């Protein structure tokens, strides 16, 4: 079990990522301010 | 069971992700000031 | 179970986002200050 | 069971997304303030 | 089980990632001031 | 068990990191002020 | 005469009061957002 | 003649306080954002 | 004549006192973002 | 005439007091960003 | 006539006092950011 | 006339009083960033 | 052609202009929150 | 042509503007939280 | 054709300005939060 | 064409201008937060 | 074409400013936060 | 092309200027934390 500290921002974030993946299992994910991405790929062999 | 503390932003995010996913699995997701994503991508092989 | 503390935003957020999935297996999402999405996507070989 | 905190965004969020998703089980979704998507998608091989 | 202490950010942060993931296995993720990921990727052989 | 003390940030941070991973198993992360991710990956031969 | 100056709360305030009074004289009182309460109770003994 | 200045508070305020009062003369109150309790007790002796 | 300033709180005060107050006088406040209470108990011997 | 300055505090105010106040007079208060209290209490042997 | 300059905090203030008063005459008194108390008790002998 | 000049803290105040007064007369008061208290106590004998 | 970016505004503006216009060409306008006018006066001598 | 960016304002602004304008030309504006005023004003000789 | 960055203010503005114009050609303007006055006059000679 | 950077302003502004302008030609202005104001005055011989 | 940084004031700036001009050409401003004044006078002789 | 580097100021500024021009041209400007003023006087004799 994480525990994570509270935070607040006034200032501006600028983030530019720029993606593109090509993989037998491929995911993306972006955010801004706050989220929670668990993501579990079991690929057999 | 992941656990989180609360976060205020006043300031302007500029969020400019651009995205292209080809794969034998693949997902995109992009968002701005809260989200949560639980992606299970299990592929047999 | 994930924990996730509440944030309040006055800023001016702008999300750009472009995407163009192709794969087996695709899914695309886009949402703004808040959002929920669980997607399990299982492929046997 | 997920867990969120309510948040209130009094600002000028622009999303700008623009999707175009072809593959052989595809989801596209687009929403704003608040939603929330579960979508399982299993392709047997 | 991790934790973390709080913190507020009234700076500018800029970041400019950009990224192209091609494995037999790939994951991306980009992210602004809050976030929490847990990806377990277990490929047989 | 990790412990980690909380630190404010009014500074500009710029970072620029730009990353391409091709492996038999990737996994890519960029983030701002605050993140944590616990990724596994188990490869067996 | 008493002087206060207005105030604008968004956030979300969460009151538990829990009372159990028994007294010659007792006086219970519970409120949220505003409120005026002018109590004179005189015991002569 | 008191004099206090305004105040606008966005953050969410979690008061709890739990009471038991049993005396001569006894008084309770409780409030949130705002509030003006004038009370005087005079029990001779 | 008491002089006091505006003050804005966007942070979560989270108060937690419990009471129990038992004496031949006896009075108990509780608030939160602002008040103002004028108690004078007066008991003659 | 008590003279005060306007202060702004935007961090997480965590206060726990707890009482119990037994005495021949007796007042007990509890707040949390702004109160003004004046108790005068003469009790005359 | 008191004179004091204005403050602002955006730390984490933890405060736990703890009190238990029994006297001829007690007062208890509890505050967070901003607070202002007149408590004059005359006990003749 | 007292005079005092302002203070801005963005450091973490953590303040752990605990208190337990029992004389003829008694105060007890705790406070967080500011406060201001003028108590005159005469007892005769 | 001018360009401005849109603002809200919570807070209690107090304004207390007052005028007295006396000329050979003479034009007077108060508002409050938003307006435009564009008033173009030629005196030719 | 002017380019401005938008902002909100929470605080209490207090304007006390006076004016008394006599001239050959004269113009007299007040405004509070947004406005745009284009006068221009030619007087031949 | 200028440009500007957005800005928000929650601390409380008190502008006292106080005008008398009286010439060939005068203007006057007094404005709060936000204003965009372009006045050209040209008096020949 | 100018360029500047936004600004975000918690404290609390006190102006005390005060104008009197008489000349062949005369222009006041007065404005708090923000403000933009282009003018040319030419006055030939 | 100019260049400038953004910056955020937390502090209380008090600006006392007074004006009195009169000449052939005269133009007064005064500001507070953020402006931007752009005023070419030619005065052909 | 001016370049200048963004800044942060969180302590208290006082500026007390007072003026008083009269010239065949004359100028006067005063401004708090930023401003941008761009002012050609060509005045031919």
């Amino acid at each position: 079990g994480s525990n994570m500290g509270g935070g607040m921002n006034f200032g501006a974030f600028s983030i530019n990522p720029a993606m593109m993946a090509a993989a037998q299992a491929a995911l993306q994910s972006s955010w801004g301010m706050m989220g929670m991405l668990a993501s579990q790929q079991n690929q057999s062999g």
